[PDB]
């Protein structure tokens, strides 16, 4: 017997167990891995915190900044300085100190241009009700990317942006519905926050990395109440309560908080059945492509030729890199990601065949250092079975409009969180701390 | 130890373990309910069969015909005769002979190219690989809605196209590819073939329902391979055979066939995990939006009047309705569907909420007679936990192209059978047929 159970052990769970043991009801997280943290994993190589999902927090995610303070974790800025190299699918690679001055006068003018107009279809999309904003039904029926043909804006633009796209979505614009795109925008507070280092939401990184920012966050749990190994697989209800089943045991409480990703939550016996609507939205709600992987050299070398680690390649399987190296100065690590096709491509290859990809870009762009390469490490998300992708779902067309509604309702005794659930930064770290926060409440409210 | 294990007592599963039966290997089928059929579903109400699910077949179908045939269940013809009733917005109710004769000539004639268009389209798509259409990219990154418009066909006739997309499809013009889409009536033949009633899919139904042909189907296997009210749970697989959990316990098989709902699939607990690009496609294939009614009368009042009891009504609830009076002429049956976005929004209201919509559509287009309803029966699909949608799977855009591919790959010892792998009738029990045959004749060839 207890009065509230959370099921996963993600930033969303964590949050939302940890409000409930301060008001002093008894919780139990079930967690099905061996660790905490979810779509946050970090592992310890070349005397270093490799970041596997999640790492960077940016300015207006004042609930991760928060927590960060609050349990004693320090953040260094992402390496900014120096030219990035951006190669076009005709032309030489070109180095600038900014990604934008690869661009000629036309070029920049209509970047900013089609940027600005989505930010204004964005701010007219309420953050908890997309399906409300008053052209809903047109901006649902239309794809980002015919949106993005409608403006009338050069390939060049067009290529770059897709880049951006597929690095922020981990999806096509053609995936997406422009509403989908506006509101997620909205949520970030702009264009400028999803894509930009300084001033964004790639500014800085954690000291040791984010998995131990959550390991501590549990270690605020009492004794006996984070359970791991433990998947649930069964949840049932009557006037009563909710029974939890897992392998071979129940736990009986009296109210559930369900902070997985929507594709797992429907992957649970629930009982009664969830109703149509919310089944229906976990079926338009497929999760993302993404493939993360860090380059290690003995050296961070790029940075002696003034290169910033930064290749942009519309035309190529690497969407975008970063310089990952650690402020000790070594090892070096160039960070980079397969979004979308190109990660269901590489998730195929063995992880030899994914290095030998990444080393060829990397050596026609940065040199030809590149091939003195320590060691590769990397994570296809889609790959495990309790994420299922990343960053997180997206929605078509058609989706927001007739099933979006039933994102948050509580349906009878259990109760909704992670970041997918987020009002703001939906898809980050914040996102699922408001999510945890906002769910912890409801049912503090309803035992009363 | 048996030979095949074969998930779901739908026509597919009822077809793949019949065949496996003849080939003189050892069967067992697990089945959710407490009954066979899946999404067809007959009951006994007013001394006549109400076919809950799939109730029509057609020339063309030469699997359904030949079961139905050989285990001596008879056909009947879908009513033809008398006056169709269309009705435009705020307008008043049109009589005509037909429904294609309250439209201009130059608008019937649109109609046509759009149609004609579409099978141009069609006939360029592999039934078998349709990501191997010359133009398989550009068809995929595009919806139905963006090829309707930019094809610049006129309003008017857009809407009656996207009536006929909601009957074929149970899901709007937006939330399909074209692709998609194209495939679907290359797989049917052709877009009378889906649309029409005699010399297309809605000519012919089945004396007694649809359900007893799978009873019959059924009753071909030995005492013990049926095992009913038995979810499959867990499906394990190694270099020797594979292992169901289910509440009850056990069971081991050499080679699997699962052919459930694409959604359902991905729920089981799979060891090893299903490949990422197979997961992420069944998080790609959402089920369609339907909720199938009869309304039953004393008596078909409406044919003493010349009317057929077929509405077309562009801009209400419901899609187009049918004479579901069987042979012997009592009772009166009004047949319809709520389709997509009207399906969800009528799921989520009672069963005396859909009567008042629909009783009030008749009213204003059959007559005033309409509101003098014996009795109204319904099914939403989408509330069922063991089909989660009819008619079946649609695909949004970028999924064919880059997820499309897993399809019908087995996984080790685990075959895919279900109407949506078929390639000819994809979305009928014609389709559902095909694709057990399919699957049985792959694990026969394995086994050895
Ligand atoms: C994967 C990823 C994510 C990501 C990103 C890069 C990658 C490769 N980069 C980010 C970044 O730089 N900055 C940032 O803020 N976010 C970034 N993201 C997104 C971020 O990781 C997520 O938005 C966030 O971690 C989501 O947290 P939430 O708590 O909402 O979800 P979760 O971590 O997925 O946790 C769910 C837990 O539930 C467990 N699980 C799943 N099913 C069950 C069942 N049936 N029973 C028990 N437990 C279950 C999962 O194991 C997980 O622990
Ligand atoms: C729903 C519907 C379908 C339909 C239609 C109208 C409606 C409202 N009208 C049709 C028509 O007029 N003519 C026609 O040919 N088709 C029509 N359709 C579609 C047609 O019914 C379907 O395409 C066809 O029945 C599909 O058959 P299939 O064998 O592929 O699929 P199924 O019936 O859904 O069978 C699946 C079975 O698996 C069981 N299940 C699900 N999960 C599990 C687990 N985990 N373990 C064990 N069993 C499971 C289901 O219970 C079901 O029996
Ligand atoms: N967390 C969103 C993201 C990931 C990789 C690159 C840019 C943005
Ligand atoms: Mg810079
Ligand atoms: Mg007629």
């Amino acid at each position: 017997q207890v009065d509230v159970v959370v099921v996963g052990a993600g930033f969303a769970g964590l949050t939302a167990a940890r409000a409930v043991h301060e008001a002093g009801r008894s919780v139990l997280v079930l967690e099905a891995r061996d660790r905490v943290g979810g779509r946050t994993c970090t592992e310890e190589h070349h005397g270093t915190w490799i970041d596997l999902g999640g790492q960077w927090i940016g300015p207006g995610q004042d609930r991760v900044a928060a927590l960060a303070a609050e349990l004693g974790v320090e953040t260094y800025p992402q390496p900014t300085e120096g030219d990035d190299v951006v190669l076009f699918g005709d032309g030489e690679p070109q180095r600038a100190p900014d990604v934008a001055l690869a661009f000629s006068d036309e070029e920049l003018t209509a970047y900013l241009e089609l940027a600005g107009a989505l930010e204004a279809i964005a701010e007219k999309v309420p953050l908890d009700a997309p399906w409300l904003a008053p052209e809903a039904a047109a901006w649902d029926a239309t794809t980002l990317r015919e949106w993005v043909a409608g403006t009338g804006v050069p390939d060049r633009v067009a290529g770059l942006f897709e880049v951006a796209v597929q690095a922020v979505f981990a999806a096509t614009s053609a995936q997406l519905s422009l509403l989908h795109a506006a509101h997620y925008v909205h949520s970030a507070g702009g264009w400028s926050k999803l894509t930009d280092t300084e001033g964004g939401a790639q500014q800085d990184r954690l000291v040791g990395g984010v998995q131990p920012l959550a390991e501590r966050l549990a270690a605020r749990l009492p004794d006996g109440a984070l359970r791991l190994s433990t998947p649930v697989r069964g949840l049932a209800q009557d006037g009563d309560g909710v029974t939890v089943r897992t392998a071979g045991g129940e736990v009986r409480a009296r109210r559930a908080i369900v902070a997985v990703p929507p594709t797992l939550a429907g992957r649970i016996d629930h009982d009664p059945p969830l109703p149509p609507q919310r089944d229906q939205l976990l079926q338009h709600m497929p999760q993302g492509s993404v493939v993360k992987f860090h380059v290690i050299y003995d050296e961070p070398w790029w940075r002696a030729e003034g290169l910033s680690g930064t290749v942009l390649c519309p035309d190529e399987p690497i969407g975008v890199t970063f310089d990952g190296t650690p402020p000790a100065g070594t090892p070096g690590i160039v960070t980079g990601f397969f979004e979308g096709p190109a990660a269901v491509a590489a998730g195929a290859r063995t992880r030899e065949e994914r290095r030998d990809v990444v080393v060829d870009v990397l050596a026609r762009t940065l040199g030809e250092r590149a091939r003195d390469v320590r060691d590769y490490i990397d994570r296809d998300w889609s790959a495990e079975p309790w994420t299922r992708g990343c960053y997180g779902a997206h929605l078509p067309p058609g989706a927001w409009t007739v099933y979006g509604p039933a994102l948050r309702v509580p349906v009878g005794r259990v109760h909704w969180a992670g970041t997918e659930t987020a009002e703001r930064w939906t898809g980050y770290i914040d996102g699922a701390i408001e999510s945890g926060q906002r769910a912890a409440a409801e049912v503090l409210a309803a035992l009363g």
